[PDB]
Parts: C-alpha cells; sequence; structure tokens
C-alpha cells in the first residue's frame, strides 16, 4: 500500500502540539520556536526501505527503515528511542518507546490530506500536512 504516502508535505495545521511537546519533557524555549516552525516531510521509498525526513528551520531528522522492523532512533528532541513503523489499516503507525514510555505517531491520507497524530501521556496533538506538487 505504502505507495500513497509516498512524497512531500507541508505543515498546514497544527493543533495541540504545546501539549505533546509539555508531556515529553521539553523546555519551554524549544516549545516556543517548535510552535513557530512549518517542516517539511518527506517519505520515500527504495524497495523496502523507506526514509522519513523532517526538515525545518529549526530542527532536521532523517530515519531510514524496514516496516516491522524495529531501529534505533534519535529524536528531535534528543530522545534515544526504540522504534517500529507499520501499515495498520492503511496508516503509517510509527511506535517509539524510550524508558518504559510510548508515544505514537500514526499517519493517515484524509482527503489528500496527511493527518499525523501524536499520542503521549493525554496529551493529543494533530498535525496536518498537505502535500507538495
Ligand atoms: C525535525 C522537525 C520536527 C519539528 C520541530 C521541532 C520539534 C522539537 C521537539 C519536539 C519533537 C517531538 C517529536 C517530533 C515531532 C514531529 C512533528 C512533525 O513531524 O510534524
Amino acid at each position: 500500500m505504502v505507495d500513497a504516502f509516498l512524497g512531500t508535505w507541508k505543515l498546514v495545521d497544527s493543533k495541540n502540539f504545546d501539549d505533546y511537546m509539555k508531556s515529553l519533557g521539553v523546555g519551554f524555549a524549544t516549545r516556543q520556536v517548535a510552535s513557530m516552525t512549518k517542516p517539511t516531510t518527506i517519505i520515500e521509498k527504495n524497495g523496502d526501505i523507506l526514509t522519513l525526513k523532517t526538515h525545518s528551520t529549526f530542527k532536521n531528522t532523517e530515519i531510514s527503515f524496514k516496516l516491522g522492523v524495529e531501529f534505533d532512533e534519535t529524536t528531535a528532541d534528543d530522545r534515544k528511542v526504540k522504534s517500529i513503523v507499520t501499515l495498520d489499516g492503511g496508516k503509517l503507525v510509527h511506535l517509539q518507546k524510550w524508558d518504559g514510555q510510548e508515544t505514537t505517531l500514526v499517519r493517515e491520507l484524509i482527503d489528500g490530506k496527511l493527518i499525523l497524530t501524536l499520542t503521549h501521556g493525554t496529551a493529543v496533538c494533530t498535525r496536518t500536512y498537505e502535500k507538495e506538487a
């Protein structure tokens, strides 16, 4: 399936990202900057290997992974986590685990937009991405 996620996406809406970052322990100065950053997400495939790049003026990240295979990940906020990405009900589900905690990053296509839902603790953030030509 994964093919419909592929491409370049830009952030157009964000709800409750501050709650989500607060929940992760992200300091206030970083949250400041993050609240005003509009990342670009690039999803590419080479065979069974996906690469997910997130680019912004603030921080950049890149991960490559095979679906269903665990990998080490250092997140934007400097967490060292164990991650797995799978396709579930047509959604791309990214689970990060560290120190007994979990957060999920779920990507779904709705109406041609990429909706990223981030959950940690009680905090739920929805970020909407639109496809760039
Ligand atoms: C690398 C660009 C990520 C967004 C800007 C900085 C955020 C800094 C700390 C919070 C990071 C929490 C985990 C990643 C959130 C991903 C959000 C997204 O892809 O839209």
